[PDB]
C-alpha cells in the first residue's frame, strides 16, 4: 500500500496511546520483560479485547503454561477465554513440552510448529496472534547466532501470514539487555518493555516502546497497573492541557474565608492549603468536604495521615456530622498510609473511587504524605495526574500540605508544586506574646481578587473563626511579630 | 590528491554541520547505535537526499528488513522510495536470508555479494551506498578477529569503487562499546555513534561524530528528534553569537511600565519575567501578548501551566479578550504539559510554531515550569535554545519564571539564566502592616536606562497598576519590611 502503516486498537488502557494507535497491523511486536512482569497477560489481553470489541479471533501458541493453566488465571480478570474457545473465537495451540520426552526437538520444530500455526491462524480464520515464551523455545542447547536466524524465520513466515502478532519474551535484569541472546530487538520490528524495578522496596511496573517500524510512538517509561481488569497504563505524559474552566464559584465551607477569595473558591480550579502541622489544613478539609455535603453533592475524602475513626471523632468536636455525610451517601471516606502502595498506585486508586462515587469535590489530606520517600519528580508526576485529572473532570480539589517547618515557611509547597495549583490557603503560627496563636490568608487566587489581608483566626466548637490581621506588627510572616508605633495621645 | 578531504552532503538536517560539511567522499561511514535509534532512517535519509538534490543515485544494500517493508516504512516520512526504484535513481539490494531452508549457497559469501553492489552500482552510477545492518551478516559464527578481516575486504572494495559508504552497527550498551565485536571502531574511516539514553524514565537521542579521519568535525554528543521529515538535528554549539541588535523598540503592554523600562522594552530583546508564585507573572504575559495585536503584528503564546481554556478565562478577568486575538490571526495560542515532551522536543516545536506563524513577539509563561525534573545544564541548553533564535530571528521574547521560595529569595533565577536575558522585570511581595501588597521593579536593562525603584502595583478588572514605592521603608526585599518613621 502507499499508505503508511496503520495501527491496531489494543483496547488496553494507555497501550493505544503510547503507542499511537496500537500495534502495527501485520506485523510482529516483541513484548520483553523479566519475570512477575505481565508479558502473557499483556498477549492475552491483546488478543482477547480483540474479540470481545472487534470480534476478531484470536490464535494463542504456547511453550510452557498448560492451556488448562492459561484459561484458569484469565479468571483472575474475570475473563472466560473458555467460552471464546468453544464459540471459536479462541484457540490455545499447545506447543509445550511433555512431561516424558523426547531428544532431537529443534529440526521439524519450528518449521512444523510454524505450519501447525498457519493451520490454526487460517483454520479459524484469525487476526490476533500471540506466542508466549518464544524464548523457552531455543533454551534446549543453542546460542546468540542460531537464536538470531531462527526468530527472523518466525517472524518473517508469519509477516507472510500477515497476521498481526505479539510475541513474548523473557528478560534476566531490570535495565540488562533488552531480550535474552540480545538479538531479537533486531530481528524483530517492534519492541515493547515491561519493566518491575525495583527501587526502595516497593516495586514500580513501567512499559515503553523502545521502537515501532515505519511509525511513531511515546517515547519512555509510562508506570501502568495490573488489575482486575488487566493492565492499565497512565499515559501522564500524554495527558493534553485542555481542561476546562468555569467562571462558577462554590462555599470552602467557612464563609469569611468566602470573602477572602472574592466570592468563594471556582469549581473548576485546584486548592492547596499549606502550614506547618497543627495550624488547621484538616479543619479547612473537614468543612470543606462538609459544606459539599449541604449542597447534596457528593464528596470524596482520601485522608492518609487520619484513622477513619479518628477523622470522624476530631471531626465531631467542631460540630459537623460526617457520620450523616456517609449515611446519606454524600460523603465517602477512604483512609490508606502511604507506604501502602507506591504513587502510581494511589493515583489509580484514587482514580477509581472518583468513577464509582462521582464526587463534586475532592479532598486529599496531606500531599505530604504521599511525598514521603518517593523521589521529588516521581512525586510530582503523581501531582499533575491528579490535578490534572480532577480539573478536566470539573472536580473541586483542596489540598493539603504541611510545612517542613513550622514558623519560618521560606517556601510555600516545600517541594514546589505551588505553580500546579489554581488557588492557595497559607495558614501559620505567629508568636505574640508568649503565645502561638493561628493566621490564615488566601495567598493566590487565579480567577479572583480574593483578600489581601493576613488575618488571625482561632479554632473552637464551630470551627474555624477568622478576625482581624495584624496591622500594628512588622515580620509577621517571620512568625516572631514585632509591635510598632511610638504615640499616645497629649495636649496639642 | 594533493587537496584538503572533499565532503559530500548529507542534507540531513543539522549533521553538515556537525561533520562540517557532510561525510568523508569515497570513503565509508560507520554509524552504529542500539535498536531504535534510526540507524536505518540515517542510511536512508543519506541516499534518499542524494536523490532529490544532487540527482546523485543510490544502493541500499539491506541484509535483514525485505526491500518491500524498507520501502514501506519510508512512507512514514512522505518518502516514495518505491518511485524512487522505479525511475532507476535508487535501487535496493535484498541481501537477505531465505525465509525458507538452504545453507550452501553462500560459500563465496563476502566476496560474491561485493561483486554484486559492485555491479549495480556501475548500472545504476550510484555515487552513495549504505549497507544496512552489517553485523547481521557475520551473526552466522564469527569470532572478532574474522569480523576485521571480511570487514576491511569490504570497506576497501567500496574505497576502490570511489564510493561514499555508510554502513550501519547495531549496539547493546549505550555507553560501552561502539559496536558488537569492538573491531569496526578501526576498520571505519568515519565513525557516527547513534544514543538513546534512557536517565530518568526519559529517552533522548544523541548523535556523535567519533572520529572522522581526514578533517575536522564536532566534537562529542548532540541531541536530535526522529520526525516526519526525518532526522532533525540541533548543534547547539554550532550557533554563533552574531544577531543582528537594534535600538527599535516595542512596548510591554503596560504604559507605565514601558516608561519604567525607558519608554518600551527593545524590539530584539528577550526579557524575563521572574517573581514569586502569584506575583502576576502571567498578567504582564497577556499584557505584552495583547499590544502585538493592537500593532497588527502576530503573537504565539506557548503555554505550559494553565490550560488553553482557563487563559481565556483570566484574560476576560483582567479585561482583554484573548478570542478576538486568534480570530484576527494576530494571536495563537499553544499549551503543553513539559512531561508531555522532551526539551530537544520542546525546543523544536517552538521553531516549529514561529516558521508557520511568523510571530513578532512570542510569550513563554514559565521557563520555570519546564524546568521540571531536567537537569540544570541540559535545560540551561533549552533557553539558549529559543533566546538564541528568537534573538537571530529578530523576534521579542518574554519569558516567565517563578523563585523556589516567595520573599527573601536570594537570586534572580534558581537556575542562573539570568546572564542570558537582556532586561529582567521583577516581581515579589511585601509585607505591609498584616498585608501582602505586589511590587514590580525593573532589575535591568542592557541598552536602556530603566528606573531603579520597586514600585508598589495592585491588580484588578483593568490591569496592573503600578503605584509608587516604598520610600519610608527598609529591607522591602526582606519580603517584611520596617517602616523607620
Ligand atoms: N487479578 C490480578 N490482580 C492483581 N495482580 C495480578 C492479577 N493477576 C495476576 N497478577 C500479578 O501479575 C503477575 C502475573 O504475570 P503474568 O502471568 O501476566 O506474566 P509474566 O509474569 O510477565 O510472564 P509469565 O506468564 O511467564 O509468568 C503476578 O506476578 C501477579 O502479581
Ligand atoms: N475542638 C477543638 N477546639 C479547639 N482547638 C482544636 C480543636 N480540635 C483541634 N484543635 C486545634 O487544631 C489543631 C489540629 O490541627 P488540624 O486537625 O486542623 O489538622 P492539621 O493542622 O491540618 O494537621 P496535623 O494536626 O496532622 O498537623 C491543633 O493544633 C489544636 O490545637
Ligand atoms: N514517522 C515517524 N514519526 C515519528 N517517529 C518515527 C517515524 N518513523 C520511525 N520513527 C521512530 O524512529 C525509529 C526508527 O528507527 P529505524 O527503524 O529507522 O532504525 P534503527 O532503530 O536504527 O535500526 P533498526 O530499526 O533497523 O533495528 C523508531 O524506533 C520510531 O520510534
Ligand atoms: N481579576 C483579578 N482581580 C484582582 N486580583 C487578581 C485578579 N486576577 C488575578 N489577581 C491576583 O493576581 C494573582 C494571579 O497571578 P497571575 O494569574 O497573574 O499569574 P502568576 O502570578 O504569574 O503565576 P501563578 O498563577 O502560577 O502564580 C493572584 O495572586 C491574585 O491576587
Ligand atoms: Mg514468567
Ligand atoms: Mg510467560
Ligand atoms: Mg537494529
Ligand atoms: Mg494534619
Ligand atoms: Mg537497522
Ligand atoms: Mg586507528
Ligand atoms: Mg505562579
Ligand atoms: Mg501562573
Amino acid at each position: 500500500e502507499h499508505q503508511a502503516i496503520a495501527k491496531m486498537r489494543t483496547m488496553i488502557e494507555g497501550f493505544d496511546d503510547i503507542s499511537h494507535g496500537g500495534l502495527p497491523i501485520g506485523r510482529s511486536t516483541l513484548v520483553s520483560g523479566t519475570s512477575g512482569t505481565g508479558k502473557t497477560l499483556f498477549s492475552i489481553q491483546f488478543l482477547y479485547n480483540g474479540i470481545i470489541e472487534f470480534d476478531e479471533p484470536g490464535v494463542f501458541v504456547t511453550f510452557e503454561e498448560t492451556p488448562q493453566d492459561i484459561i484458569k488465571n484469565a479468571r483472575s480478570f474475570g475473563w472466560d477465554l473458555a467460552k471464546l474457545v468453544d464459540e471459536g473465537k479462541l484457540f490455545i495451540l499447545d506447543a509445550s513440552p511433555d512431561p516424558e520426552g523426547q531428544e532431537v526437538v529443534g529440526g521439524f520444530d519450528l518449521s512444523a510448529l510454524i505450519e501447525r500455526i498457519n493451520y490454526a491462524i487460517q483454520k479459524y480464520r484469525a487476526r490476533r496472534v500471540s506466542i508466549d515464551s518464544v524464548t523457552s523455545v531455543f533454551q534446549q542447547y543453542d546460542a546468540s547466532s542460531v537464536v538470531r536466524r531462527e526468530l527472523f524465520r518466525l517472524v518473517a513466515r508469519l509477516k507472510q501470514i500477515g497476521a498481526t502478532t505479539v510475541m513474548t519474551t523473557e528478560r534476566i535484569e531490570e535495565y540488562g539487555p533488552i531480550a535474552r541472546y540480545g538479538v531479537e530487538e533486531f530481528v524483530s520490528d517492534n519492541v515493547v518493555i515491561l519493566r518491575n524495578v525495583l527501587e526502595g522496596e516497593r516495586r514500580r511496573r513501567t512499559l515503553e516502546i523502545l521502537k515501532l517500524r515505519g511509525t511513531s510512538h511515546m517515547k519512555g517509561e509510562y508506570p501502568f497497573t495490573i488489575t482486575d481488569h488487566g493492565i492499565n497504563i497512565f499515559p501522564l505524559g500524554a495527558m493534553r492541557l485542555t481542561q476546562r474552566s468555569s467562571n462558577v464559584r462554590v462555599s470552602s465551607g467557612v464563609v469569611r474565608l468566602d470573602e477572602m477569595c472574592g466570592g468563594g473558591f471556582f469549581k473548576d480550579s485546584i486548592i492547596l492549603a499549606t502550614g506547618a502541622t497543627g495550624t488547621g489544613k484538616t479543619l479547612l478539609v473537614s468543612r470543606f468536604v462538609e459544606n459539599a455535603c449541604a449542597n447534596k453533592e457528593r464528596a470524596i475524602l482520601f485522608a492518609y495521615e487520619e484513622s477513619r475513626a479518628q477523622l470522624l471523632r476530631n471531626a465531631y468536636s467542631w460540630g459537623m456530622d460526617f457520620e450523616e455525610m456517609e449515611r446519606q451517601n454524600l460523603l465517602k471516606i477512604v483512609c490508606a498510609y502511604p507506604e501502602s502502595a507506591g504513587l502510581e498506585d494511589h493515583l489509580q486508586i484514587i482514580k477509581s473511587e472518583i468513577n464509582d462515587f462521582k464526587p463534586a469535590r475532592i479532598a486529599i489530606d496531606s500531599l505530604s504524605a504521599l511525598a514521603r520517600g518517593v523521589s521529588n519528580n516521581a512525586f510530582r508526576q503523581f501531582v499533575i495526574g491528579v490535578t490534572g485529572y480532577a480539573k478536566q473532570e470539573e472536580i473541586t480539589g483542596l489540598f493539603t500540605n504541611t510545612s517542613d517547618q513550622f514558623m519560618g515557611a521560606h517556601s510555600i509547597t516545600d517541594s514546589h508544586i505551588a505553580t500546579i495549583t489554581d488557588t492557595i490557603i497559607l495558614l501559620q503560627y505567629v508568636e505574640i506574646r508568649g503565645e502561638m496563636s493561628r493566621a490564615i490568608n488566601v495567598f493566590k487566587m487565579r480567577g479572583s481578587w480574593h483578600d489581601k489581608a493576613i488575618r488571625e483566626f482561632m479554632i473552637s466548637d464551630k470551627g474555624p473563626d477568622i478576625k482581624d490581621s495584624f496591622r500594628n506588627f512588622e515580620r509577621i510572616i517571620s512568625g516572631s511579630p514585632t509591635r510598632i508605633t511610638v504615640d499616645e495621645k497629649s495636649e496639642l
